[PDB]
């Protein structure tokens, strides 16, 4: 039987799978009003992907196809026709939420979009486009394979080969960033299928743990920091992904190690569908050495009482 | 002895380790005229990071810092005064050509700066800043803790937390963009220091083998590809990092396999300092089916006759 086992990764070294940038931080919160059902950075112990969840973090929040002109809208004068990692046309059909790697949070994702290339005297990034990709516009539909985009800057040319390349979030009057509303992948007043499921503590005393990055955020929230949680980071997932360990029980009990003072600092449940519940009430920002990294202890069932962190 | 092994990952399921995009062929051709001496994805067999390599494909020509206002004369109207993945100061006295990360191509890199978050009122990607990092610039000067960086869009403060992320390169009239010709980490008129060796074919018949990318391109280039070539692709580097395993010869000879078909489609040497040869004459994208992957066969020594590619 082959022995289950987490990588052995500072947070420094850890990637958000549900954005391109790196974990800072390991937080707790309850999930009062929170529906937590993420739908990238999903992965069994055992190695098996879920919801819109695959291997490449250049591929979160990350789009390509092709261009066309959308003239009749005020927010989206275009449309992207999304393409498969090689151009191939995406298949509406397949058993996923959305094309792998589609964002999962509600609001405005902001990026650059790429075309073709242009001679040199065109002039300075005449070929990078500022566009937002807002989840509650109508267009919005990726399970059909096409999203609308807001030009900002450098207007988008129609029936181009285009890359969209996300930087961060943004939030304007009428559209709040909400991480946790997953957006209408099918299109307004359609309903999402396919979706891993969400996730919630079920023991007394204990609350969800998340890996915690800041977004970058190019309009709205001043004083205020976008925050992103996945459950898993991306280098866990496609570290379950290879090794493919059977799992031998419901949790795997993980204790949180400082590697040079040789002392444990919490312990927490690393429950077999891929997530982490620790012993804690209230929101709180862990504070752990730079150094440290979670190990595997023990395969424990549901019932396990974790000590108080 | 710990058995050293590849990951098991297709094509599409590997990221260039010079540019956050994932790697779309395998690319053979000889060095004619240029220094094969890039800096990040280098990584011996046995886990020893070389260069500027780290492990995050959110920190290749990313930057982070706080900017500086320029005032007099040229290119750059900001600085950017770089710091660590968590706001520590750069330290030029390491023993590294610069900063983890830094990009290790000559020309013009593109993409866009985030600082202090905005108001929703201020405006559509208000805190999103367009800007050229110029390595022929001057202010180019990472290896002690400082770029250049030249608006394209929306004003750049001064004194702000700002983050950069990449987006593609550029070419303008007098910038080519020359992906083997290591940028001055030191500045103008400074050579660079403990660099990671360049590469070179040493056995008759045989060119190096290449990871290879297509980066967007936002001025520039027209009717041309902007090619990023990588020794390495960043999941190899962080498997060899994790596993350590011990090097028991020159060369890792290696097969690329199809798996539902059960053939071997060609070999190559997978040499101990990190990079591939392969038996072939002439520049020649490889054709391989899309479910191929390398597997690890034997160690041999540098001598090894390939079978010809
Ligand atoms: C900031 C604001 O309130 N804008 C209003 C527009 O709202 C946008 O609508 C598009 C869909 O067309 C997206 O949903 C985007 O996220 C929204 O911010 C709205 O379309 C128009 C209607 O006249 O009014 C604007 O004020
Ligand atoms: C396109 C062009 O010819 N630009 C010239 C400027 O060249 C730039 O110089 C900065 C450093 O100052 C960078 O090296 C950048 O990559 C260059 O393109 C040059 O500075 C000015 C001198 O006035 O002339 C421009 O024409």
């Amino acid at each position: 039987t082959k022995p289950f086992t987490l990588p052995i990764l500072t947070i420094s070294e850890l990637t958000n799978s549900r954005f391109p940038i790196p974990i800072e931080q390991l937080y707790t919160a309850p999930n009062e009003n929170n529906v937590v059902q993420c739908q990238n950075g999903r992965c069994t112990l055992d190695g098996e992907l879920q919801g819109t969840t695959q291997l490449l973090s250049s591929a979160v929040c990350s789009y390509r196809g092709r261009t066309v002109a959308n003239s009749g809208d005020n927010w989206d004068q275009n449309l992207l026709q999304l393409t498969y990692p090689s151009g191939a046309s995406y298949d509406p059909t397949d058993e996923v939420p959305a094309p792998l790697g589609t964002q999962d949070f509600s609001g405005i994702l902001y990026g650059v979009l790429t075309q073709d290339n242009v001679s040199e005297g065109t002039g300075e990034a005449k070929n990078a486009k500022g566009v937002y990709i807002s989840t509650t516009s109508g267009k919005f539909t990726p399970k059909i394979g096409s999203i609308g985009l807001h030009s900002i800057t450098e207007n988008v040319h129609p029936n181009q080969q285009s890359r969209f390349t996300p930087v961060g979030v943004a939030q304007n009057e009428n559209t709040p960033f909400q991480q946790w509303v997953l957006p209408h992948y099918a299109g307004a007043l359609a309903l999402n299928t396919n979706l891993a499921p969400a996730v919630a503590p079920t023991f007394p005393g204990e609350e969800l743990l998340f890996f915690r990055s800041r977004v970058p955020c190019v309009q709205g929230l001043r004083g205020q920091d976008a925050f992103i949680d996945c459950l898993l980071p991306q280098e866990w997932v496609n570290h379950f992904y290879q090794e493919a360990a059977p799992s031998q029980a419901d949790v795997a009990l993980i204790r949180y190690v400082n590697p040079d003072t040789g002392r444990t600092l919490f312990e927490a449940k690393l429950h077999r569908s891929g997530f982490i519940t620790v012993s804690h009430t209230g929101a709180y920002p862990l504070v752990v050495p730079p150094n440290g990294h979670f190990r595997f202890d023990s395969w424990v069932n549901q019932f396990y009482s974790l000590a108080p962190m």
